[PDB]
RNA sequence: GGCUUUUGACCUUUAUGAA
RNA sequence: UUCAUAAAGGUCAAAAGCC
């Protein structure tokens, strides 16, 4: 049954039967994850003469906020070398470890361990942000797609809950300035981006789950022309504390309340301080020019460079044509018909 | 009320890499 | 000691499906 057709009484049983990660996938997955790191941790770099030292692989991405859809979340890592020593080193570099990482997997396909298939991307174009390939192993029985990329270790060990120095931001934002560069450099930040959601209600991450969905089933319609996901993601969070804040809560009414959103994308500002604040000079200035841009602003938590609203507006547009037809749907309707109503936003 | 799953919190333990 | 990935054991909570 298609989320078109699921009435609002049945989301939270479409969410479950569908959305909702089963044992067996999120085992194989963590046994993909296992293989790779431990091929990170224990080959990839033993061969170097000048040591290249792995000081951690972080598990980003949905998989380590806990909002994976079944059967189709990618794993997303990011592994942290030593020898990349600041952000302009890392953006100079980050090729070179790309290309030798994709040779040692190589010689490890070749011995027979596991396989793997990459997917050239044509124009290479700027140097490549990621290594992408599908991992098949006899060990595990599926496959499991991947997403890697090199980065430099902007926050040191981090514990969870502590604001990051704004020294940090201060030299982050410093050489974007310089290379006109903005958001280049989220990686560095994952950890942060993956400690804004793993602690949510667990019915917030069921709704993070349906949004998700519904965006990928527009992308059918629009291919890659749509704002980025994780605007959608930070969108949901903002619709919850802002008019829920409860454990529990009506899907629907979340859901309208995200449609509703997207609609308003002409007056969206949105942003937050559980990483950085205007009390630094330098952070506060770059915030606040962020914040003066054309709407809808919305601004990674985790970087103060990166407004996840794209600046694209033709791509609010299409998304925005496709809230309009779903607000039709008996997605966010009662059983009469009537829809079931939209959170209301606290200033 | 009963059965179970998903997602997190806290306290232990094992392997690997790093500071 | 701490950080990361996987596994194991104990305890607590949230939400969901089913009966
Ligand atoms: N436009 C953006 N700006 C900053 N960070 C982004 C971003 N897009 C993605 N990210 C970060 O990189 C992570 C991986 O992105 P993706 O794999 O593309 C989606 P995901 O969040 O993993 O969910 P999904 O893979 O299950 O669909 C995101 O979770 C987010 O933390
Ligand atoms: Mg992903
Ligand atoms: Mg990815």
């Amino acid at each position: 049954m298609e989320l078109r057709h699921t009435p609002a009484r049945d989301l939270d049983k479409f969410i479950e039967d569908h959305l909702l990660p089963n044992t067996c996938f999120r085992t194989q997955v963590k046994e993909a994850i296992d293989i790779v790191c431990r091929f990170l941790k224990e080959r990839c770099f033993q061969g170097t003469a000048d040591p290249v030292r792995v000081s951690k692989v972080v598990k980003g991405g949905s998989s380590g906020k806990g909002t994976t859809l079944r059967g189709r979340s990618d794993a997303d890592l990011v592994v942290f070398l030593t020898k990349l020593t600041s952000f302009e080193d890392q953006l100079r570099r980050r090729g070179e470890f790309i290309q030798e990482i994709r040779r040692q997997l190589e010689a490890c396909q070749r011995e027979q361990k596991f396989k793997v298939t990459f997917e050239v991307q044509s124009p290479r174009r700027e140097n490549p942000r990621a290594l992408s390939f599908v991992l098949s192993s006899p060990q595990l029985q599926q496959e499991v797609e991947f997403d890697v990329r090199p980065a430099f270790d902007a926050l040191g060990q981090w514990t969870p809950g502590y604001k990051p120095n704004p020294e940090i931001y201060v030299q982050l934002i410093k050489e974007c300035k310089s290379r006109g560069k903005e958001g280049e450099f989220s990686t560095c930040f994952t950890e942060l981006q993956r400690d804004f959601l793993r602690n949510r209600p667990t019915k917030l991450k069921s709704l993070i789950r349906l949004v998700k969905h519904w965006y990928q089933t527009c992308k059918k319609t629009h291919g890659n022309k749509l704002p980025p996901q994780y605007a959608l993601e930070l969108l949901t969070v903002y619709a919850w504390e802002q008019g829920s804040r409860k454990t529990d809560f009506s899907t629907a009414q979340g859901f309208q309340t995200v449609l509703e959103l997207v609609l308003k994308h002409q007056k969206l500002c949105i942003f937050w301080e559980a990483y950085y604040d205007f009390t630094n000079p330098v952070v506060g200035r770059c915030m606040l020019q962020q914040l003066k841009k054309p709407r809808p602003v919305i601004l990674d938590p985790a970087d103060p460079t990166g407004n996840v609203g794209g600046g694209d507006t033709h791509s609010w547009q299409r998304l925005a044509q496709e809230a309009r037809v779903w607000l039709g749907y008996p997605c966010c309707k009662n059983l009469d018909g009537s829809l079931v109503g939209a959170w209301t936003m606290l200033q």
